[PDB]
């Protein structure tokens, strides 16, 4: 059977929108009464919805410090909600931008190493991610306060890159690995760490983000790099990671080594 | 007494609630530090003394459970304490949040931690005079499986000897009997009312109660309730007395605390 837990209608509450994901609305809810994030997709054809029980699949197949938990799967007819953990603060983008000028290097390393930590689990597992970024990044707990760090869980990826459109394809630049592009290895998921770094770097501004869909679609078909990092600690790992050759990347127990 | 901060170190942020006669905001100290920035409303010369009389007091005391002050600045007709930032803020609104799943055992270590603060008060012979759950502040939560928890006793803000009888009648259940009409025997009502208010997740009794209702508990000399928690009932009994010389010492609160 199903390779994840069934939800009954009956014992999840919708409460505030807190955003929307790819094809999804992101929801508080409470689950039967513990406080939980309620992911709705949207109404959508069988392959979308596969794509979406092959995500609460995997996710409840895993188990580390830096993953969040996905609790199971609601079917109420036309509807499909995907009740996950709810973390406290929120997406990392969000926050590095409210908080611009104002992260310590120190800050963002934690964070980094957290992230490696989580994907190299996967790895050892043969487990793709598909969708490394900061929006995918959730803080526990914000490492403001003087001797507390920050910590991390990376959320599920939700629809299964295999689902999508070109055009949903194009937004996820530069995030997305530029084998993805045509249309899985867990080598992509060396490219999406490379470029959530970067964006962490420049406090969740990602290069080419402003930029349009055929100027973005140009950059990877043209095979340009992106920008160094402002930080020279992470300038060779983001130069390793971001290479157009999925083999060259490194294994997350080099990064993991090269970090601590 | 205490160091004075120019406006130019500081940077206000995000609103976090209020304090009597205070507006609390997150903010920035340049050599950058996350603080807590208490915004003194504009107020009389005998008002902004015993909010300097509390910088003061904080600023000569060193104990790993009571929070640091790093200052004082003076904005115009606003005087601005600046304080050290907790990452998990005030206990009260997280019991609330937190009712029916808090442990028997993490209550027991933030009364042995409260305790050990004013042991550390009462042989300074020093007054705090506004122990309560919002003033307990939480560096680490301990609600997450294998964690414990870990306070900071918060500044008692503008001194009790300066506040109205309409303020004081407010602080009850724990503003101590005697202070209704400053002795270090106050704060051990206060440790007891906020041991009640630990017991039951963040409900104190008599909270929303009238002030007539409260004043009239107080002026008739009716007693508090017993905790749920029965480890606690005598202590709360000891404590919650009219007659202050009757309070145990924080020396014999700690003791008992360990048995
Ligand atoms: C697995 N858990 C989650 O995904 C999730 N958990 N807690 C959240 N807390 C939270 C606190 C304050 C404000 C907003 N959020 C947000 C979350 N998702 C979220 C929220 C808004 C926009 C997009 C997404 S997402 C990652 O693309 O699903
Ligand atoms: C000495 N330091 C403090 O007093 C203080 N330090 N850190 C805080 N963190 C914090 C984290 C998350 C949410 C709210 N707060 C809150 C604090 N005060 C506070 C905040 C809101 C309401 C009343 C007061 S208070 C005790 O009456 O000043």
């Amino acid at each position: 059977q199903l390779s994840f837990h069934r939800v009954d209608q009956k014992e999840i509450t919708q409460l505030s929108h807190l955003g929307q994901g790819t094809r999804t609305n992101v929801y508080e809810g409470r689950l039967r009464e513990l406080r939980v994030v309620l992911k709705v997709l949207d109404p959508s054809h069988h392959d979308i919805a596969l794509a979406f029980y092959e995500t609460a699949s995997l996710m409840s197949q895993v188990s580390h410090t830096h993953l969040a938990f996905v609790h199971g799967v609601c079917v109420r007819g036309p509807e499909n909600i995907m009740v996950t953990e709810y973390v406290e603060h929120g997406p990392l983008d969000v926050w590095l931008r409210r908080e611009r000028g104002h992260v310590p290097m120190a800050w963002k390393m934690v964070v980094a190493q957290q992230l490696a930590s989580a994907l190299s689990y996967l790895e050892n597992k043969n487990l793709v991610h598909g969708n490394v970024c900061g929006r995918n990044i959730l803080l526990a707990r914000l490492g403001l306060a003087e001797g507390t760090s920050p910590f991390i869980k990376l959320s599920d990826p939700g629809v299964g890159l295999g689902a999508l459109s070109r055009e949903e394809r194009v937004e996820r630049i530069p995030w997305l690995a530029p084998e993805c592009l045509p249309g899985l290895s867990t080598a992509m998921d060396k490219w999406g760490f490379g470029a959530t770094l970067l964006e962490i770097c420049f406090d969740g501004e990602a290069p080419l983000q402003s930029r349009s869909p055929s100027e973005k679609e140009h950059f990877y078909q043209r095979q340009h790099r992106l920008p160094e990092p402002s930080c020279p600690q992470l300038a060779t790992l983001t130069s390793q990671c971001l290479t157009y050759e999925p083999t060259q990347r490194p294994s997350f127990r080099t990064i993991l080594r090269d970090l601590t």
